[PDB]
């Protein structure tokens, strides 16, 4: 449905209760997929599947200040599937942000960027079929 790279815009920024829902499908032979909430240039959350990084399956999660990234988290359990449809939630909580895949716990980024109200766009990049981004509260 959607063309990737797409933005989506946050009004007013991310608070906590908001709940962002991306629905896709990967590509077969992906390779990576991005989200990307952003503070003008800055990078307050970049969360990163890798389906090949020296033949292993990672999520790299970072921040990016001033054109330079951060130290990285990195997590192992590796939800996604080549080819297949996928859902993808982030949960905007007080001190974290916390991020589901196909109703299933995955990870927390704790806040490095504090202006929350800053945040005021989404990217999503890479190797997918967009079908849907949308956000509410809960
Ligand atoms: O930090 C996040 C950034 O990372 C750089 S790569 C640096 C490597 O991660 C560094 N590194 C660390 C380790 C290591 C860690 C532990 C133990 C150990 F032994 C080794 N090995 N390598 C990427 O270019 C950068 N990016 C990705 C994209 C991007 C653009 C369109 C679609 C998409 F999907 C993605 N645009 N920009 C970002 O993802």
């Amino acid at each position: 449905p959607l063309i990737v790279p797409y933005n989506l815009p946050l009004p007013g920024g991310v608070v906590p209760r908001m709940l962002i829902t991306i629905l896709g499908t990967v590509k077969p032979n992906a390779n990576r997929i991005a989200l990307d909430f952003q503070r003008g240039n800055d990078v307050a959350f970049h969360f990163n599947p890798r389906f090949n990084e020296n033949n292993r399956r990672v999520i790299v999660c970072n921040t990016k200040l001033d054109n330079n990234w951060g130290r990285e988290e990195r997590q192992s359990v590796f939800p996604f599937e080549s080819g297949k449809p996928f859902k993808i939630q982030v949960l905007v909580e007080p001190d974290h942000f916390k991020v589901a895949v196909n109703d299933a716990h995955l990870l927390q980024y704790n806040h490095r960027v504090k202006k929350l109200n800053e945040i005021s766009k989404l990217g999503i990049s890479g190797d997918i079929d967009l079908t849907s981004a949308s956000y509410t509260m809960i």
